[PDB]
């Protein structure tokens, strides 16, 4: 079967065949689309087909499909699964697997970069202290004094589900949030629950607006342990505006390194429950989402006040005007400090070139429009009028529930 | 099977049961989501009529009543005999309002029950259609105090006698390919404009020429009519702060009126059913003015603002976009022509959606269309999960008639 997608701006039509390789389900049916829903211990039996599907893909990618080496590897994995109920990936397979999980990540606008991913193999890690060292090293490598490099660190795979490695933080670097007795929040409201957990575990909170959270790390299914990332490894950018000299006095800053630490990496049916990965920011992630969501730093009003915009009616578009200036300040600030950042026009233009290339060379590029279109100025970016098809390819990154909900406390 | 929708901003969770009444297909499967794709007999007719009449009688608290049964009986007899049936005026009005209520792509549905329905099923000729449409335009326009309206022409019979408005909207601007290679006017309307000239329209050849209506009655070849110029309310676009903005020579029309969709009620198909409301400002200032394939005015505005256009990261496009949208709203408000900004409209839609969940068990909604084309995440619909599904009565896309009509 062939599926067509049209671009309503250019009239360019593309043909998707890659969707035939999709396995997992979307949440949608013939009767209902769940495209805007955010969230719509394997046996041997189910494991070997998943392993074989992966190894076939890997050997095809290296132009060794059906070779003795391919056949020998299938046999080797078969025997390992029948004997030990699981198997280990070769380092080459692990690298290929992590790169493809990114390539397949339908919500990621940054995928033009997918083949440039540094993979740190942490499968020899056994303790939380060991995890801490690996993570510090990832942060230092990825930060590279502001010349950001994409990276992923991969800890040991799931075994029986009672020995999982987990990073309890949602991102490696993120700011604390503190709910006050008067119902206001100091710092980042997104992180109040996790901050309370850290405090309960023994973290001495500075209780300021931009306190870098400690790492809370679980190895081999043990209770998690707290570690502070060395402050000298955490690159941050004070936010200022190129024309408005008062912008700096809002006291805003953000960290340079976006590093997702709460997702599960699936490769050939194996599950890597701790696999922190990082790239660099698109400006709107900070300037729109983190600063301007009502449940985040929520700075729109203050900014608009200082610009002396007419705030008596929404039709003056004061919110829109303030939002653009905030986003200008974020890009200006990162660029001035020589910290890698991409604006939403550049990122979406590059994504469309990536997507078209993937259609030609791969037969498709699964993409989630809801997440791919930036959260401001949508229609003036080239992804808005691009039709997309969303489907699930493996290897993949998957959502997992926060570990405080599932963890069995040992004491 | 019962479904939850969460708002990620307010944590409020709503439960949808209405989707279980959904009938038509979405285009998605368990394997693939097509949520961002724009276009994803006597035997057949009675179940559809019954489904509709059942919902109608339930709405007036008379389900299972003698009047309910009698009407079902009457409609059955009429279908068995004539291969179709006619709606009562009450049923026609109910069906039209519910087609709007069910329109998953419409952010304006808080207004759904306040729709003026003009029954034009007695219309027989294209000149008759012209008169009805002029009256609709005048009523809806109401000297700038716009009122929602729909005008419903005769239903489809054998499909060889369709009523159709060939225009995509009742009021829209012509587009003309230039010897230059450039396009003058609205590039969206180049093909339809050519058809109009081919059918004998004397084109003025300007940037904002209101297109004539091409009306098709009873399956006949369409005929040309000009809307009286004095019935077409337009707004010149100026800016409250930038004196030079007026010098761009921009204007737009006050009345947004869709004329190319098919209204389905109780299995009956109304192929000509122009309907109109009032604008949300981004429709003009973002879509019509700034789409690359439309009037595409971003560069000119940015230049007049003297922004740094050397690099995308100055956000010059975003700055000019906001200013264009400020000018659209200011202009309509100053001339006392109804318009709603995207903050106000989306706030209203959220309130509407909560009402619909509580009173009706759900509200089908297409997030891709509901979220405004600028400043998405600062509006309350962005963080609102929505379920998209198809309920009838409905408005449906139908192919442009020149691809279909046999002359
Ligand atoms: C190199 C620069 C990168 C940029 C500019 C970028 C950009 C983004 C953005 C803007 C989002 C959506 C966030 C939002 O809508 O608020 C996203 C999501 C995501 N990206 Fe990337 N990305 C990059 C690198 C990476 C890397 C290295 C990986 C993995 C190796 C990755 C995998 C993902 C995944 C799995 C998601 C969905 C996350 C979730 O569900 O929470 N991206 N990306
Ligand atoms: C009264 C004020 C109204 C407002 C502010 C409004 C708003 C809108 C907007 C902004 C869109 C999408 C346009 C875009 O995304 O570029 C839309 C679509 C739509 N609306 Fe409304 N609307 C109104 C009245 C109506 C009425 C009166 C009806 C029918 C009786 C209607 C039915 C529809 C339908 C069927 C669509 C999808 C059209 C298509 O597929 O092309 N709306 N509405
Ligand atoms: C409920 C829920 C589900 C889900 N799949 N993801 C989330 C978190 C969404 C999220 C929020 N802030 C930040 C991110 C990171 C996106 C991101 C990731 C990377 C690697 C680089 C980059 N520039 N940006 C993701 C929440
Ligand atoms: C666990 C959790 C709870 C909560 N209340 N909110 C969140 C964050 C939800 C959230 C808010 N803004 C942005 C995002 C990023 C994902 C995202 C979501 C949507 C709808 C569009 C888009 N472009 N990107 C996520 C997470
Ligand atoms: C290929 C295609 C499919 C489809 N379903 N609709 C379209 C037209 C989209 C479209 C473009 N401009 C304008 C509209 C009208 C939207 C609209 C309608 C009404 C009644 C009021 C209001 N404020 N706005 C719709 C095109
Ligand atoms: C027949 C036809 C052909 C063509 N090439 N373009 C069009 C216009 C396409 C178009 C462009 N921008 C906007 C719309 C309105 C519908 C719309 C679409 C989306 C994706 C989001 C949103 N908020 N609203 C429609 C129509
Ligand atoms: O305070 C805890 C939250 O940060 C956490 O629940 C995140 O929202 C979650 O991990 C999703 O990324
Ligand atoms: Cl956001
Ligand atoms: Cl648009
Ligand atoms: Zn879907
Ligand atoms: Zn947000
Ligand atoms: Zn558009």
């Amino acid at each position: 079967r062939f599926l067509k997608v049209k671009n309503w701006e250019t009239d360019v039509v593309l043909t998707d065949t890659l969707h035939l390789k999709s396995t997992l389900e979307t949440g949608c049916t013939e009767h209902i689309c769940m495209g805007s829903i955010m969230l719509p211990v394997r046996t041997k039996d189910q494991l070997f087909p998943l392993a074989k599907e992966f190894l076939d893909q890997y050997y095809s990618s290296i132009k060794r499909f059906g070779s003795k080496a391919h056949m020998d590897r299938l046999e080797e994995v078969n025997k390992e699964i029948e004997s030990t109920s699981t198997y280990q990936l070769k380092d080459t397979e692990l690298i290929y697997g992590a790169k493809h999980a990114w390539r397949n990540a339908s919500r990621c606008v940054g995928r033009i970069q997918w083949s440039k991913l540094q993979v740190f193999d942490a499968r020899d890690c056994t303790t939380a202290h060991g995890m801490f060292n690996y993570i510090c090293n990832h942060v230092k490598y990825a930060t590279n004094k502001g010349n950001l490099r994409s990276a992923i660190t991969i800890f040991p795979q799931r075994t029986d589900g009672k020995h999982d490695f987990r990073v309890w933080n949602s991102q490696l670097i993120r700011y604390a949030g503190y709910k006050q007795p008067d119902g206001s929040t100091l710092g980042d409201p997104a992180n109040v629950q996790f901050t309370e957990i850290c405090i309960q575990q023994g973290w001495k909170a500075p209780r300021g607006r931009f306190d870098v959270l400690p790492l809370l790390l679980q190895a081999n299914g043990n209770d998690p342990e707290l570690f502070q990332i060395p402050p000298e490894l955490v690159l941050e950018v004070p936010i200022r505006h190129p024309k408005f000299d008062w912008f700096k006095d809002l006291g805003l800053k953000w960290y340079g390194l976006p590093a997702v630490s709460n997702m599960l990496l699936e490769i050939g049916g194996l599950e890597f429950s701790a696999c922190p990965f990082s790239g660099w920011y698109m400006g709107t992630e900070i300037g729109v989402r983190d600063y301007c969501d009502n449940h985040r730093y929520n700075i729109l009003e203050e900014v608009a006040k200082k610009m002396d915009l007419d705030m008596r009616k929404t039709s003056s578009l004061w919110k829109d005007q303030a939002l653009v200036e905030i986003n200008i300040a974020v890009l200006y600030s990162f660029q001035s400090d020589k910290v890698t950042i991409v604006d939403h026009h550049s990122a979406t233009e590059s994504f469309i070139k990536h997507m078209e290339n993937e259609y030609r060379c791969r037969g498709g590029c699964p993409a989630d429009w809801v997440w791919i279109v930036p959260p401001m100025s949508g229609s003036i970016t080239p992804v808005f009028h691009q039709e997309m098809l969303n489907y699930r390819l493996t290897p993949s990154f998957e959502y997992q529930p926060d570990p405080w909900n599932t963890h069995v406390w040992k004491g």
